[PDB]
């Protein structure tokens, strides 16, 4: 059962990492990231529809987003949706294209978002550490039931340790990159 425990821990940590990245993607920076608008929804033929199903979102340049609405009848609803997302964005349209510049961060706002991303990172780290703790306890149960040897338990913990260190390093790197962007003035 050691292998099942290791694989489980690995899948759980990998997903904790993805969860962190997803969360950070919702944090606006001075740089263009189509992902920032992933949560945008527009009323289409009576139903709340994802932005990506009614338009393509691309980075025109490092600091500008370009949104092309496929149906000309949706351009203004899309634009309004963006203004409603309260991201401090000023979308401007023409035809089916909505240009959305990414404005620079004010000092006060930069320090606030840094706090937020560093806090999210810490959450990812505690998540991964909870998984290591949960996996190591599962190994202990086996050891104590005499299902695995002490040496197998110790080797397993070592592996768990490595999965932990990698996940945490991944989290630290993702944080660094995000802070680097936030520090851009």
């Amino acid at each position: 059962m050691i292998n099942e425990i290791k694989k489980d821990a690995q899948e759980r940590m990998d997903k904790s990492v993805e969860a962190l990245k997803n969360n950070l993607s919702k944090v606006r920076t001075g740089r263009a990231h189509p992902s920032l608008l992933s949560g945008i929804s527009v009323e289409y033929y009576g139903a709340a529809t994802p932005l990506n199903q009614v338009a393509n979102v691309v980075a025109e340049d490092a600091r500008t987003l370009a949104i092309t609405v496929f149906d000309k009848e949706l351009t203004q609803k899309v634009e309004k949706a963006i203004m409603m997302s309260d991201l401090g964005l000023n979308p401007m349209s023409a035809g089916t294209i909505i240009r959305v510049p990414l404005p620079p961060l004010t000092e006060e706002r930069r320090k606030d978002l840094v706090k937020i991303v560093r806090g999210e990172a810490e959450g990812g780290r505690v998540a991964v550490r909870n998984i290591r703790r949960d996996a190591n306890n599962d190994l202990k149960a086996l050891l104590k039931d005499k299902e695995i040897s002490e040496d197998e338990d110790r080797k397993a913990q070592e592996e768990i340790q490595k999965l932990t260190d990698v996940a945490v390093k991944k989290i630290d790197e993702v944080l660094a990159a995000k802070e680097k962007e936030l520090m851009e003035v």
